């Protein structure tokens, strides 16, 4: 067998059946004779390719396979990889290299020092030393992406390798099963459970790796048993808990002092599946107040090492959440009472308040909708206003890199064809990966894109306000017609300049058979 | 408090009380006011510093702390770090940097691009962005070295940082407990146990991480229950099993074909705490024969990813070995019978056969001796001839890097003051880290060094033989007087030119109160 | 032809005829059939191999070729490479890699991520993607080491490559001539010359790249024409000027304030072949005083970029020094008068003052002796007391990394068989690369080693004094018998406990036919 045949068999045997890509000449020998059981999803720029694959992997809870055009294609995707690193997304990023005979002279399209190119944003990065090594290297890439803590990996392959003879002993790669589904030993787990049972006022903080593990329901059971309030760790890339469950307390502010104040009076704080903590703003103070002990369960040694406080356990989040949920006692304390409904913001017949948009989405969207957020100035109100009952219902750029939500919403919608995906994206953010719209049109992936148009980089204006920073250039983005951009890429386009029109536009979008973009005129 | 005071308190609170070092000017501000409860162990060159620390960490089963002289000191230690990487040794390697005000001009002793210097031989490498970050970075270094899979880490600190004010919130670092003591979830563990119980002819292969975890006794119980032969994985850095236990079958040859042949007819092969596999010689063939299934338990995702065959489970070796030993059924098969005694090689009254040396050591050494091996041409016979009943009884350079055993034997002896350490080191290997002898003399660490002197790089001569390689230069090392070298560094020196003298020399060495070097004249 | 045959022909055609090495199994297929016109120089540890090659390259003013044992051998040499980087030494460092078929499984002796290992201490680092690329990669290594600014490079070669068929088109590599012998364009050079001619009180500062270029005599002509005092830039790795020439003013102190004070009143300061500046101690103040303009000529863009003051010209030092020396006017100012003789330090009949040792060496050594310095506390007095009339007369570890002078002195002596080499090395420094002595013995390279024995790391004691740092551990190195160490490696050994004996020992050493080590008892 050839390296090509053996590699596609390895992929198929490891559950991979879709290639997200934008092709180049070094990749044509990989893509030729493309197997009839595989699906190729084309996107027009590599930030889009990787964003789509990332949404697909996150929602499907399995690795996604990517093929990019040598160094330039890889480089165009590196902002996307920064988000993927922070969300622990299992992405197998492959790129073609020049023919081995032409690497030394650095012919056009030679990826120089290839394995160094995507660092430090990948778990593993490699170029094989021979053609027959390629299937083994691909095996390594699959498993390195998939083992806890999951993450992106990179493999560069000289284009002449594919037609060469494979090692027949590569068949041993095909059915390898590799597990990191592990949890704390019984003795030490019993110590932790007893600490939780003995707490007089426990709190729980949950991060994205809970949703990635589909540990949400187990965490609900855990919070109910412990009668504990539940927060979402700051800068949340995913939603790990039903947002109208009685224990739910919302998104933590991304500040050191703000978090220690929120946790004050809680004697044991159990953090699961989050870094401790993804702060953002400068908000100096105490990491914890006296009287609060923190215990973190994380899938990532790098998270455990860098926490500035608390104990940590490095283990699989699904295995730990299940074990804890089933081992803790039923506390006789009273169950926390549900947060009140958010207020209705006054809304006239003019431009939309973001609060109005979120309330209307919550009113009209199906109860199993999936939301994506890249409307940076409105995140707190989004979290308060969307009832998200189910797992896999929310995604936000995990490293704060704009250009994620628009393509990721297409990948999530491909992963979850029966759940309506609604991406809420600011007018600034919408441009970064605008060409991703084409893929939704071409494959008829019926994502709904809600563009929040206020003409400015709102979150930066606000931050310039808190800095008292005068004369900052580059904060306004006037003069973009998003309906025309949608038309440009073949996506149905609507515009909502007021509440009446927003409702009408959503009704049309929700019953459409294809992707729809709604440009919403929002308040400055 | 100062960064200096806070950092030493963090070290003390995390169980660190010894600094292995060779000082330079960038390190003096760290080493000043050296705490009276800490111990500084000086060595004369950095391969020696790190080799001593490495033996200490491996034998003590806890992290060792190192302080090296900027870039040059770090660089001199990089061969030592290659071994430490392969043995998963928890080494916290620190080095001083120029004062922050002088880094930009690249004053003498500026470590340029410092964090890149020890890559790829460290798990984590870093220089903090400010003085107040230093204690947090040190915390990260401690935990990154100590979490499974253990390994060396690197921290560079500008010398002006130590006198600066620490963050008072650094006190939260002091008592952090971080655990990776995890094992496979119950459901999947039950599947594995049933596969082991159902095997008709199981075999067990054990690697160094078993000895590192002190999982040896549990693996004995496991092998006894399964009535299974036990091999040591190839290129063994440690001994994971009593070498005269009835199940023991010895060191596997480091070849692909040789291993698949040895495993033929075994239906399930359980590998614990080893890469799959650390082959060395070219020996092409089948990874496994038809009919053999392999299951690997490893502490290291990188090992699981690169195995060319078999299933894998990534977990703590101590936790897994304990669980398996206690969950498997007692097989009704007959217990394997012990390997026969090795033959006595004919020995005249002249130069010593290596076999004679090992037999004599086995006869005379205490039953709790600890051996180190850097006699590269004699490893197979060493493994056959030393009865090593106890854990922690054997060390061999895990990446094949010479210059390990001589300093490591000093560190092991410091770690295990009641167990006589005996390092068996070839005349070629002895030179790499010869100056380490001084540290044994100065601190009166009573290691015994047995120099196998045959005047040549024997293993390379042999390999040149199998290659039919003629006219290879550089294979002979005549003209070294090891007794004079020992005298040079203050270590008692003896010479054994025949068996009579070997016995006499060992008797003297074994009753000595200090380190002793015996130069043994061995056959070409 | 094979890759082996083609590669040795390329080496021979590019002027390489000597391999400095310590062999391992991955290198045997390179070293087999070693050409009869090449010379292999074995050393016992890789810091020694590279130090010897470095002295050889620096003194010969041509590249030196090195072959090391995979990752461990490379790593053991990395302290040596730190010095080589700072001295711009043209070193071609090669190492063997595992066979391509065994790289993926990471068999023992696989150099993982090989090209990253020696970074950031090399100009270029690479592993070829195929066997037929090896000669081209070697060509690249040769030229990258040899082009200004010269420096070390690294090439890793899988051992199976050597026997494969070469590309016949590789013959075009053999006679390539690559030049960087360039100087500033005529127009801008005329501007510089006019600035020098117009200066009322010029000074000249010279660094190691002047001696590397053999630009010394041209700089003498330049200083004589300009009637300018001449200093050696701080932390000097080489001597660029006759030390008793009337213009010579000695070694600059390695401090910011000290240098600006020395240069005060000089209106134009021309720096040639040095960084601006290799400061060491913290000595804050002005980079230059008002009224001083600095102009730097450097072979190294990295030096020009990081200078904190002055203009710079990046060009070949030999070409620039020649052009300037021949273009400037003869100033009618008076020639500077020579520095006075240094004082004779009072010396009793006991332990030797370092000043006495240097005075006696100056009295007895030939006028074309070559000195190496690794006696860190005595450098200022060494520079004042040795009359070094000729180029290539002084070497000091360019990155401050100890372990350079002992092996480098052997390489320099091999490069300059008619010039007596005398290495003056402190008792602390002597241990780092002590095994290098063996190579001097075995090849009968008649270097003289003068060990300055005061029992302590003197320069660090002094620095601990200026820091007022109390309780610093690890500063004393008692209990080393250097005569026994020399005996151990087959080198004639003498001891000088007083002046009478020093004179007697030097007389014997100077007339000896082989290497000689003299252990000198010096004052604390
Ligand atoms: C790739 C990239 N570029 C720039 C930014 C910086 N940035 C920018 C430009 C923001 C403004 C986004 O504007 P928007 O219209 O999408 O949303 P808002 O008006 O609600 O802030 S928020 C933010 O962090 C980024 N995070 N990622
Ligand atoms: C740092 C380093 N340098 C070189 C080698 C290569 N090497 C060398 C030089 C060997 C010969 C060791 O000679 P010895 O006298 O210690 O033992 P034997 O005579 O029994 O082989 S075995 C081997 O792998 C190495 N492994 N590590
Ligand atoms: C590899 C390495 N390790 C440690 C140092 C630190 N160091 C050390 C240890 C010095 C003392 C040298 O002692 P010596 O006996 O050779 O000479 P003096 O007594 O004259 O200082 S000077 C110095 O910078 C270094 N520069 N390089
Ligand atoms: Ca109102
Ligand atoms: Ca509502
Ligand atoms: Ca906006
Ligand atoms: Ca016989
Ligand atoms: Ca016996
Ligand atoms: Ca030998
Ligand atoms: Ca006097
Ligand atoms: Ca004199
Ligand atoms: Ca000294
Ligand atoms: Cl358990
Ligand atoms: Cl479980
Ligand atoms: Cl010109
Ligand atoms: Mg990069
Ligand atoms: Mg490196």
């Amino acid at each position: 067998a050839s390296v090509h045949g053996t590699t596609y068999e390895l992929l198929r045997r490891q559950g991979i059946d879709t290639v997200f890509g934008n092709p180049g000449s070094n990749e044509l020998p990989f893509l030729k004779d493309f197997p009839e059981d595989f699906r190729y999803i084309l996107a027009l720029q590599e930030a889009c390719v990787v964003g789509i694959a990332d949404g697909y992997a996150q929602a499907s809870r399995k690795p996604a396979f990517i093929n990019l055009a040598s160094a330039a294609g890889t480089g165009n995707a590196m902002g996307a990889l920064s988000n993927a690193w922070n969300s622990h997304s299992p992405l197998i990023v492959t790129a073609g290299q020049q023919t081995r005979a032409m690497i030394g002279v650095e012919a056009l399209l030679t990826n120089v020092d290839a394995a160094n190119l995507p660092r430090p944003l990948v778990k593993w990065s490699y170029e094989p030393a021979s053609a027959a090594e390629v299937p083994h290297a691909m095996s390594r890439a699959i498993h390195m992406a998939s083992m806890a803590p999951q993450g992106p990996v990179y493999l560069s392959v000289p284009y002449d390798d594919w037609d060469k003879d494979a090692d027949p002993q590569s068949h041993h790669l095909f059915d390898r099963h590799v597990s990191s589904s592990v949890r704390l030993n019984d003795q030490d787990l019993d110590i932790l459970v007893k600490a939780l049972n003995s707490a007089s006022n426990p709190a729980i903080v949950l991060g994205p790796d809970v949703d990635a593990a589909n540990a949400n329901a187990d965490c609900v059971m855990l919070a109910e048993r412990l009668k504990a309030p539940v927060w979402v760790a700051p800068s949340a890339p995913r939603c790990p808990f039903p947002t109208r469950h009685p224990c739910f307390r919302g998104l933590m502010p991304a500040g050191i002092a703000a978090i220690s104040q929120l946790l004050e009076g809680h004697d044991v704080v159990l953090v699961i599946g989050a870094p401790v903590f993804r702060y953002h703003q400068y908000d100096p103070g105490q990491y914890l107040k006296p009287g609060t002990r923190l215990i973190s369960v994380t899938c990532d040694p790098l998270e455990a090492a860098r926490a500035p406080m608390g104990d940590a356990i490095v283990a699989d989040i699904g295995a730990m959440a299940s074990a804890l949920a089933n081992l803790v006692e039923e506390s006789s304390r009273q169950l926390p009472t549900a947060a009140p409904e958010p207020a209705k913001v006054d809304q006239d017949a003019g431009r939309l308040h973001p609060e109005t948009v979120f309330d209307t989405l919550n009113d009209m969207a199906p109860e199993n909708a999936i939301y994506l957020n890249e409307s940076t100035s409105t995140t707190a109100q989004m979290w308060q206003r969307l009832n998200m009952r189910n797992p896999g219902s929310y995604y936000f750029c995990a490293a704060g890199g704009l250009g994620f939500a628009l393509p990721a919403a297409i990948g999530v919608q491909l992963a979850e064809p029966e759940r309506q995906v609604i991406a809420v994206i600011g007018d600034g953010s919408a441009n970064y990966s605008i060409s991703a719209l084409w893929t939704a049109a071409q494959y008829n992936i019926p994502t709904i894109f809600v563009i929040m148009n206020n003409g400015t980089y709102g979150a930066l204006r606000w931050f310039a306000g808190v800095l008292e920073a005068e004369n900052v250039p580059g904060l306004d983005v006037p003069g973009i017609d998003f309906r025309a951009l949608a038309k440009g890429y073949g996506v149905q386009a609507l515009k909502a300049d007021n509440l009446e029109q927003l409702k009408g536009s959503l009704q049309e979008a929700l019953s459409a058979k294809g992707p729809v973009l709604i440009e919403v005129s929002t308040v400055s």
